[PDB]
């Protein structure tokens, strides 16, 4: 619609996180998620097969107990898994060791007429990262546009503080004048190595600017309301511009002024998940 | 001293890492380092107390065994430790990460020094287990003791940081885009490890302030990089003082899929 509409979103009901695809695509992704009978608490779609305009579709399943989750899923979907064999001596992992921590991926899996890759991880591990940034490896993925296909309201609540913290890190890094393009590129930079480390994508990493410009409408929807709520941040463009601006439009970028006094920088710093006591 | 001279640096003797303060400051810093009888393998100076445009001077001490090092340091300087408001727990803390004593008076200076396992640093420089320690050394530091040992462990860290910048940037970019991108990679790590007692600075002010040292570190690496080349002619690079923030160099890199895959495969994050 318009950028002005995006400034009217209700943060208190997480409206800036409520990214959902078109009805038909959504139906397909939902059918994929529901195909799994092992209980998925939060299901995430992300990547080129979710944000379009054939390709493998990327998912994350946040589950209550991964060991048990894989026990069930090994019975229902045994051919989704491929294990390393014992060639030589050991490298023998237990259920808890291989499944209990991190993101475990089954890749190039056919589910309901789609080729998919899904990573399974502990919901508890994710929520702790969203709250404290223990590593930010999981949190960083959720500072950028994703689609929550299941457990939406529960997840959005846990993620709002992660998103506003990423904005605050951006504000700490940027000068008193910046464009929204500078902001989103800065925010993407924060998680760029973490996405590589976690193998969220089987394809080559992308250029930071291409990431931002392809998803410009979703970065605006997430962060413009947070900018609007932020004391000391001033939108420079007039009400007229913001009502004439399509969120999908890359041809011009909003500009801002922020307070960069010492007291302001101290409050940004001390509100970070890294600095909570 | 010109930008052109910076390209002719010998990467094989780590000349791009050989950042030393003017001889004035250097003796003071080295007397601070030598005041300590607990042995320090590698001593690092950084921060505004080191790169001067008095203030507290920031140090990192990389040591062979931090628990045995703090044992000796608790004997020579027990006032440095603020623990008398409460040892097993303190000792557990010594082991991992960086332990700091701050606002400490030494040889005329008010200093802050962090103690960390040299082994932990070297492993991070090589593998980016966390990049918390390696990130500090992707940016200008002064190595005050243990230079040749440390420069050689760090060179792969620096060119890896350049490679991440090249992955992140388009086919055309300036040296300003690149230094700011590199600083972005380690910005949260510097906060998490509390390298600085003061508020974090703005990325662009960090770069512009230290533009001569980012240039000394990274310009010869860009030069040796396949697929990357300078856009400005030999003559402009002779007319540029490394401290001049009024003009920034430009670059063209190959961005084909194979070039990008080569940069990804050589990062420290790969287990192979
Ligand atoms: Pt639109
Ligand atoms: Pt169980
Ligand atoms: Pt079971
Ligand atoms: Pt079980
Ligand atoms: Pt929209
Ligand atoms: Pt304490
Ligand atoms: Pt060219």
């Amino acid at each position: 619609c318009t950028v002005a509409q995006l400034l009217k979103q209700n943060l208190l009901t997480f409206e800036n996180q409520r990214i959902q695809p078109e009805e038909e695509l959504k139906e397909n992704l939902t059918k994929v998620v529901n195909y799994f009978q092992a209980p998925i608490d939060v299901a995430v779609g992300y990547g080129s097969g979710v944000f379009r305009q054939n390709p493998m579709i990327d998912f994350i399943f946040q589950v209550e107990d991964p060991v048990k989750w894989h026990k069930i899923n090994l019975q229902q979907n045994p051919s989704h898994y491929s294990f390393v064999k014992n060639f030589g001596p050991g490298f023998v992992s237990t259920l808890q060791e291989s499944f209990g921590t991190g993101v475990y991926y089954n890749t190039h899996v056919e589910v309901e007429g789609n080729i998919i890759k899904y990573g399974v991880t502990s919901k508890k591990d994710v929520y702790e990262d969203l709250k404290n940034w223990n590593t930010m490896y999981l949190a960083g993925r959720f500072q950028k546009p994703v689609v929550i296909l299941k457990g939406e309201d529960e997840f959005y609540k846990e993620n709002s503080y992660n998103l506003s913290s990423a904005l605050h890190v951006g504000l700490l890094m940027l000068a008193d004048r910046f464009t929204e393009f500078d902001l989103y590129k800065t925010i993407v930079s924060l998680s760029y190595l973490g996405d590589i480390r976690m193998s969220f994508f089987a394809e080559n990493p992308r250029k930071v600017e291409n990431i931002v410009s392809k998803q410009i409408a979703f970065f605006r929807k997430l962060y413009l309301p947070l900018l609007y709520a932020e004391p000391g941040v001033h939108f420079i463009e007039s009400s007229e511009v913001l009502k004439s601006m399509d969120p999908s439009d890359n041809s011009r970028y909003l500009s801002f002024h922020q307070n960069i006094t010492k007291d302001s920088i101290s409050r940004l710093l001390n509100g970070l998940p890294l600095n909570l006591v």
